[PDB]
């Protein structure tokens, strides 16, 4: 699978700027 390894970092790079507020 690539969704849980290739794009699994898309959340750590995105959510990192979204959760930085909450």
């Amino acid at each position: 699978i690539e969704e849980q390894a290739k794009t699994f970092l898309d959340k750590f790079n995105h959510e990192a700027e979204d959760l930085f507020y909450q």
